[PDB]
């Protein structure tokens, strides 16, 4: 991997605070498109390109990465709505900062941290975004992390990173973006 920002190679000083507005939009989980085979062409390509895993190994890795029951997330400049099972839950959020994590392979990434201001947020009280960026820019897709204890609890989760792309894309278009 080239030593670029989006591959996780960046200077600490370039990491800058963001706002929830970077993530505003109507977003969909990519997991159904792994499950229905749309991403098989992605895993075949990755296996042939990098040689680091077989196609089946890549698929298992991304199955663990993408699994979630949160099928849709709708975000405004100050709210997030999670659609999960047969229920929608919407809360107001404030920005609470950022965290630089180091991964086992030696690259790094930044989590951008939000906290619900509503008392009844439960498992959606603490929410983090990772999008391979480190400073303000409109998100094009993201991984999300959420729970009800603290931001710090979520820093331990490294292998499940539910992933979201804009609702206006087909699964095929998401696959194209991943192949690019
Ligand atoms: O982030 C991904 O989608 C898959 N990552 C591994 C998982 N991520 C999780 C994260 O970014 O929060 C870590 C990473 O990309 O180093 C490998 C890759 O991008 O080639
Ligand atoms: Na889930
Ligand atoms: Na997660």
């Amino acid at each position: 991997d080239t030593k670029t920002v989006q591959n996780g190679y960046f200077e600490d000083a370039a990491v800058k605070d963001r706002t929830l507005s970077d993530y505003a939009g109507n977003w969909q989980s990519v997991y159904p498109f792994l499950e229905d085979g749309t991403f098989d062409q992605v895993f075949d390509y990755k296996a042939k390109l990098t040689g680091k895993m077989t196609q089946a190994e890549y698929k298992a890795y991304y199955t663990k990465g993408y699994q979630t029951d949160v099928t849709k997330i709708n975000i405004t400049d100050n709210t997030m709505e999670f659609v999960q099972g047969g229920q929608s839950k919407k809360y107001t959020y404030k920005y609470v900062g950022k965290k630089i994590l180091t991964y086992k392979k030696g690259n790094r990434g930044v989590r951008f941290l939000f906290e619900a201001t509503d008392a009844d947020a439960g498992q959606f009280k603490y929410v983090q975004f990772s999008d391979h960026n480190i400073a303000p820019v409109k998100a094009e897709h993201f991984h999300i992390f959420f729970g009800g204890t603290s931001q710090e609890t979520l820093f331990e989760e490294m292998d499940n990173w539910p992933t979201y792309y804009p609702d206006n894309l087909s699964g095929q278009e998401i696959a194209q973006e991943m192949l690019a």
